[PDB]
Formats: structure tokens, sequence, C-alpha cells
């Protein structure tokens, strides 16, 4: 018998409008003795609101259960401990695991677009770059818009570790050199912690 | 046996010169198995550079026990969890305690500094006052300066629960009306963990 517990998608703990949720998983339960209990806490003091799922037989002859907890944005944010404790008759006592959002002091990315080189400006695509940079923790959300519409032939670099502790990234979106040439406004989108709201936009056309 | 564990002085992990450090205080130690061992662990991994103190015997016929583990002025801040276990022979499992710097995402003291009220005027001494407010966590340190010297002559609020969450308070400088008059320049000296290396300072003078 073995605990996973996992955090919430990212997004989903920097838009207030969203329900966060931490997953607690337990596997390798034996189907000869397949009691499982669990408790959870919240900085120590114990919960009951987490939603447990029935358990579902594996192919591998062993139990698989979950059990789902909705924490709060404001809870999240603030650092609190999510812990929890899965009992079994068949362990000789029970598994902890704890989770929060990743530790740290919070550092506000400063977000920069970037044109097109001028070497590119010949081929039929170029590249629209957005560089985010020094931010802390590393959970980050990135997305393009223009003219109120999601620009999705995008791609972006995972976080990397800069040389002061902080992280940065790169955004890419391609688009139709006519469209640059035209010169519709894009949009880069960037959801982080410590931005005013989780929230800001930056602009890029041509000038 | 029972154990407390105490976080460094606030100041002391404010101000990079100094040394923060955690002390991990057993008490009750039955001078019949006096035997103890500490363990400390650093977010969960093992640390051994605690400095433990021999045990002294306490006028009711029990002894108390003191370790001392420092800690890294960026560990505190960054949110690390300083475990201490304390074992002994006659306790049915170790004690464990935890600790960390207060939770919760910091947020800026705004620092206004005002001047005597125009009806303390008439009398011999007179009010300055420091308003510091929109902090957050509460852990905080006020003085007062003047042409390079302490201004001892002060008293500081508690930090308030402000309606949004953050602290607020107020720290009360008196001074003869003649020092006011003569126009000299008093400071108030703020160390917060929210502000740029953790300090700032407002001068105050006849205006
Ligand atoms: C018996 O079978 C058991 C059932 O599994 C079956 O496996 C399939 C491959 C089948 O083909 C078949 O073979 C089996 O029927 C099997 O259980 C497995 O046990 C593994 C360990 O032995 C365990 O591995 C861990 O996996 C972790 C990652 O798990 C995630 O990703 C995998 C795919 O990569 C996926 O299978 C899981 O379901 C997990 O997926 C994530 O789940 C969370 C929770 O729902 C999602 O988060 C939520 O998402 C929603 C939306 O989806 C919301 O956003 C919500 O708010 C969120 O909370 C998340 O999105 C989702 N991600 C993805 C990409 O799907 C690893 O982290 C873990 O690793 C540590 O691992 C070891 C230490 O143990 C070391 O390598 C490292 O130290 C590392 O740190 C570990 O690898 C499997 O997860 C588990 N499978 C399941 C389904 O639970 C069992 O082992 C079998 N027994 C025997 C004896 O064979
Ligand atoms: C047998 O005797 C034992 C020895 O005590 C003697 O008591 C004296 C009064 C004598 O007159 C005589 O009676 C005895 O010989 C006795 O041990 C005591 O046990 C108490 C519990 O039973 C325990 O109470 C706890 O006290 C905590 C506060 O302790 C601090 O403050 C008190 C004074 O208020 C002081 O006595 C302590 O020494 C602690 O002082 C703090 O110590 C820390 C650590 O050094 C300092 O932090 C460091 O400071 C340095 C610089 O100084 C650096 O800054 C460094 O970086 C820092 O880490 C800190 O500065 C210092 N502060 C001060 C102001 O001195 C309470 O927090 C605790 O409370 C919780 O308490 C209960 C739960 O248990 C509830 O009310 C609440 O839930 C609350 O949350 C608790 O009250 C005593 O501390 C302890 N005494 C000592 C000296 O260790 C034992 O009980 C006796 N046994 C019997 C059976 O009678
Ligand atoms: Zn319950
Ligand atoms: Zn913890
Ligand atoms: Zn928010
Ligand atoms: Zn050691
Ligand atoms: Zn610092």
């Amino acid at each position: 018998p073995s605990v996973f517990l996992f955090p919430p998608k990212p997004k989903d703990t920097l838009m207030i409008s969203r329900t966060p949720e931490v997953t607690c998983v337990v596997v390798d339960v034996s189907h000869e003795d397949p009691e499982v209990k669990f408790n959870w806490y919240v900085d120590g003091v114990e919960v009951h609101n987490a939603k447990t799922k029935p358990r579902e037989e594996q192919y591998n002859s062993t139990y698989r259960v979950v059990s789902v907890l909705t924490v709060l944005h404001q809870d999240w944010l603030n650092g609190k401990e999510y812990k929890c404790k899965v009992s079994n008759k068949a362990l000789p006592a029970p598994i902890e695991k704890t989770i929060s959002k990743a530790k740290g002091q919070p550092r506000e990315p400063q977000v920069y677009t970037l044109p097109p080189s001028r070497d590119e400006l010949t081929k039929n695509q170029v590249s629209l770059t957005c560089l985010v940079k020094g931010f802390y923790p590393s959970d980050i959300a990135v997305e393009w818009e223009s003219n109120g519409q999601p620009e999705n032939n995008y791609k972006t670099t995972p976080p990397v570790l800069d040389s002061d502790g902080s992280f940065f990234l790169y955004s890419k979106l391609t688009v139709d050199k006519s469209r640059w040439q035209q010169g519709n406004v894009f949009s880069c989108s960037v959801m982080h912690e410590a931005l005013h709201n989780h929230y800001t936009q930056k602009s890029l056309s041509l000038s």
C-alpha cells in the first residue's frame, strides 16, 4: 500500500473563480483486506469536507482509492499545509503525506514582449516572443490572445532557474508575417501568484 | 517530559548581520532516567549542526535540557520548517515539535509620520506619531532616531489585526516641545520582512 498526494492544477489556484483541490491516492490496496480510512488535516487541524470515491479494482488484483479535498484559494496561496492520512489494517502504522504550495518568498514576474528578429522578417511566418523573468515560485501559466480571441499557435519553455534564484521562461507565438505587417495587436497573458490579482498582460504590435 | 520549541528573535531574522536560532527545550526530564537525544530536521531532512547544552537540574527534582539550532537568514524567510525530535527512554514514543516563520502572503508596510496635534502644542512635551499599516505577517521592529543617535523615549503598540487581514500599529515618541519647535529631524525606523532589505525609515520635522 502506497500513498500519493497531488496538488491542484496551477491555473486553478490563480483564478478565484475556479475550485482548486488536493487529491490523495492510495494504490496496492490488497483486495483481501481493502478497508481504507482517510483523515485530512489543514495545518494539523482535522477537517471533514473531503469527498472520497468508491474503490476501483485494478487489473493487477489490487484496489485503488481516491479522496479529494477542496482547498480555498486564499488558504493555498497563504501556505496552509494539507495532510492526508491513510489507515488500513494491513499496515503496521498509518501512512501520512503532506503537501503545500511551493514555499519561498514570492517574486513578481517582469513580462517583456520581443518582436521578430529582422532576419526572420523574410520568412512566411514570424516568431513573437514573450520573456517572463524574475518570478518565484515557478508555478505559472502563459497564453496568447489577439482581438478578443485566443492565439493558440504557441509553445512555451519550462521555467528555468536563473542565477539569482528566480525563474524565467520564454513563450513563442508563431504568426503569418502578413498578420504582423498588417499591424494586429498580440497579447502575452501571464498568471502568477505574485502579480496583482495574479494576472498581467503585455501587448506586441508592429512599431 | 514536555518539549517547547521557540523561534528566533524577530530582529535577528531581519538583519543579515545577525544569527537567528531556534531553541528546543525539554523539561520534566526525570533525573532517574535523564538520557535525552535530540534530532533536528529542516523540511524533513535531518541536520547535524545543532549545539546541545549539558542538562541542568531544576529545584523541583527534574532535569531541563536545551538544544539550539542556528538557522540561515534566507531559510527562515523562505518558510523552511524546523522540527525538533526529543527521545527519552521514559516516553512511549519520541516527542516532535515543528516551527516555521509565520505563514501567509507577505504584505509591505506603509509608514506614515504624524506631527503633534495642534492642541498638544501647548504642553511641555509633544507626541510624534508613526503609523505603520498594511503589513503581514505581524513580526516587526520599530525604533526612533535623530541626528545619528537613538531617540529612546518611545512606546509602540502591539500589532492590531485590521479589517483587511493585514496588521497596523502606532509608535509614539515623546519629545520636549522646544526640540520640535527648534526643527530637529526625527526618524521612524521600521524593520519588516516585506520591505526592501527588510528596512525603511520615514522622517518627521516641523513643517
Ligand atoms: C497496480 O495497478 C495500479 C493502477 O495503475 C495502473 O497503471 C496503468 C499504467 C495501467 O496501464 C495498469 O498498469 C494499472 O492498472 C498501480 O498504481 C500506480 O502505482 C504507481 C506507483 O507504484 C504510481 O506511480 C506514481 O505516479 C505519480 C504520478 O501519477 C500521476 O501521473 C500518472 C501518469 O504519469 C497517472 O497514472 C496518475 O493517475 C497521476 O495522474 C495525475 O493524477 C492527479 C490526481 O488526480 C492529477 O491531479 C489532479 O488533476 C485534476 C485534473 O486531472 C485537477 O487538476 C485536480 O485539481 C488535481 O489534483 C494530475 O492531473 C494527473 N496527471 C496526469 C499527467 O495524469 C508519480 O508522481 C509517482 O512518483 C514519485 O514516484 C516514485 C516514488 O514512489 C519516484 O520515481 C519519485 O520519488 C517520484 O517523486 C509515482 O511514480 C501510479 O500513479 C499509480 N497509478 C494510478 C492510476 O494511481 C500499481 O502500482 C500497480 N501495482 C503493482 C504491484 O503493479
Ligand atoms: C520544574 O521546573 C522547570 C524549570 O522551570 C522553573 O520555573 C521557574 C519559574 C522557577 O522559578 C522554578 O519554578 C523552576 O525551576 C519547569 O519548566 C517550565 O515548564 C513550563 C511548562 O510546565 C514551561 O512553560 C512554558 O513556557 C513557555 C514560555 O517560556 C518562555 O518564557 C518563560 C517566561 O514566560 C521562561 O521561563 C522560558 O525560559 C521561556 O523564555 C524564552 O525562552 C526562549 C528560549 O531560550 C527565548 O528565545 C530565545 O531567546 C534568545 C535570547 O533570549 C534568542 O533571541 C534566541 O534566538 C531565541 O530562540 C525567549 O527569548 C525567552 N523569552 C522570555 C520572555 O524569557 C510558554 O510558551 C509555554 O506555553 C504554551 O503553554 C501551555 C501549553 O503547554 C499553554 O498555556 C499554551 O498552549 C501555550 O501555547 C509554557 O507555558 C516553562 O517554560 C518551563 N521553564 C523553563 C525555564 O524551561 C517545570 O514545569 C517544572 N516541573 C514541575 C512538575 O513543576
Ligand atoms: Zn470526518
Ligand atoms: Zn509542516
Ligand atoms: Zn487571489
Ligand atoms: Zn547528528
Ligand atoms: Zn534578507
